[PDB]
Formats: structure tokens, C-alpha cells, sequence
């Protein structure tokens, strides 16, 4: 795909919506792909949070959204 992140984002949103229907817990954080406007991945990827706590962030290759080996994972901007 020319816009891999955008396609993934749609798929993830649909699956999350579906999972929430039968979810046995109330999730306050989840991972939505962080896409740039070209439909690739921002270097920094973070969990989405709605609970007043920082989500985990890590660093990816923008062309595929896969974590860079050795990347830090912290609740804050890793400065990717």
C-alpha cells in the first residue's frame, strides 16, 4: 500500500470498535497507529490515553511502522 499507516489505522479502529462491544473490561489506553498526512508512520508512536496517564511511546521506521530494535519505550516522548 502507498499509505500503509492510514490503511492500518482504519483496520485498527474497526477491530477496536468491534472488541469494545463484548469487552469484559473498560480499556482506558489503546494503540492507534500515529499516521502522518502522507499516510506513513510518524517516527514516534504512542498509545492513546483517555485516563489522565501518559501512554507508552516508542520509535518506528516511518515506512513500515515497525519498532526500531533497541528503541526505548517510555511514558513520554523518546525523541525518536
Amino acid at each position: 500500500w502507498k499509505e500503509p499507516c492510514r490503511i492500518e489505522l482504519y483496520r485498527v479502529v474497526e477491530s477496536l470498535a468491534k472488541a469494545q462491544e463484548t469487552s469484559g473490561e473498560e480499556i482506558s489506553k489503546f494503540y492507534l497507529p500515529n499516521c502522518n498526512k502522507n499516510g506513513f508512520y510518524h517516527s514516534r508512536q504512542c498509545e492513546t490515553s483517555m485516563d489522565g496517564e501518559a501512554g507508552l511511546c516508542w520509535c518506528v521506521y516511518p515506512w513500515n511502522g515497525k519498532r526500531i530494535p533497541g528503541s526505548p519505550e517510555i511514558r513520554g516522548d523518546p525523541n525518536c
